[PDB]
């Protein structure tokens, strides 16, 4: 069973460690915190957190970040390799990367301004990466919420507080212009932008993505307040200005009967969002994990122990 008082004994420094590096980061990179939180929802939803996605290309196996929903997007690697380090030099052999990656996107998200909790830990790294169930189990963002709940089940999390909590992470953050064009000027082959997007927030999409530019340009997931972790992201879907097809889904999809009620009530209350996001969080973090002397302790993130 995983435990939030794992390494108080082995490590008791280890969540300081992590804080300090996110926020040296943050300030040569003001994107680092939601980046590190996204690792973690991609290390998650592939096998479970076992820090699979943080490894390398082999000869005998790919790396995730090659999937499609990692390749050109993933990002704050090295970031990830730095906290290591430092962990390492401070307690050798004693973290695993599972574990600081977890923790990194628990103090991402306090440092952002979200809640504050210590995640459960014990988790272990992984033997080997993933690419084809990367592939197949990371959503994407012209998901209909049915196949949205349908990529959150399938890796064990049946909720849909768990979607709508967790779909919070786009309070902050960057999008491509690539993910969202269809909506914008042909969505649904019907030629017309997505009846669901505020057609003033449209103009002002259309003017940051125009048609045949930049698809790599990004944009802010939440117009509101784009790099401060809070319930803004769910009053702007209440609004129609969720950004990509998934977020207003959560909204305005005809099977959102259940949905709508947790939109509205994590919009209507920090309070209420914030611990929702906590319970979901935790939840994904205990997703298929690797525990005692299953998987191993891995010194390098980027490669299994030899
Ligand atoms: C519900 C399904 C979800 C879909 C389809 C989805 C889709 C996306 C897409 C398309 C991007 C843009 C990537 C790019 O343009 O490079 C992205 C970014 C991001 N997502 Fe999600 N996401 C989902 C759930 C989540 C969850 C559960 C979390 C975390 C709890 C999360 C956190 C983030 C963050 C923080 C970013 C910004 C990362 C950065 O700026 O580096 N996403 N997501
Ligand atoms: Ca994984
Ligand atoms: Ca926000």
């Amino acid at each position: 069973q995983l435990t939030p008082t794992f390494y108080d004994n082995s490590c008791p420094n280890v969540s300081n460690i992590v804080r300090d590096t996110i926020v040296n980061e943050l300030r040569s990179d003001p994107r680092i915190a939601a980046s590190i939180l996204r690792l973690h929802f991609h290390d998650c939803f592939v096998n479970g957190c076992d820090a699979s996605i943080l490894l390398d290309n082999t000869t005998s196996f790919r790396t995730e970040k090659d999937a499609f929903g990692n390749a050109n997007s993933a990002r704050g690697f090295p970031v990830i390799d730095r906290m290591k380090a430092a962990v390492e030099s401070a307690c050798p052999r004693t973290v695993s990367c599972a574990d600081l990656l977890t923790i990194a996107a628990q103090q991402s998200v306090t440092l952002a301004g979200g809640p504050s909790w210590r995640v459960p830990l014990g988790r272990r790294d992984s033997l080997q990466a993933f690419l084809d169930l990367a592939n197949a189990n990371l959503p994407a963002p012209f998901f209909t919420l049915p196949q949205l709940k349908d990529s959150f089940r399938n890796v064990g999390l049946n909720r849909s507080s768990d979607l709508v909590a967790l779909s919070g992470g786009h309070t902050f953050g960057k999008n491509q212009c690539r993910f969202i064009m269809d909506r914008l000027y042909n969505f649904s082959n019907t030629g017309l932008p997505d009846p669901t997007l505020n057609t003033t927030y449209l103009q002002t999409l259309r003017g940051l993505c125009p048609l045949n530019g930049n698809l790599s340009a990004l944009v802010d997931f939440d117009l509101r307040t784009p790099t401060i972790f809070d319930n803004k992201y769910y009053v702007n879907l209440e609004e129609q200005k969720g950004l990509i097809q998934s977020d207003q889904e959560l909204f305005s999809s005809p099977n959102a009967t259940d949905t709508i009620p947790l939109v509205r009530s994590f919009a209507n209350s920090t309070q209420t969002f914030f611990n929702a996001f906590v319970e979901a969080m935790d939840r994904m973090g205990n997703i298929t994990p690797l525990t005692g002397t299953q998987g191993q302790i891995r010194l390098n993130c980027r490669v299994v122990n030899s």
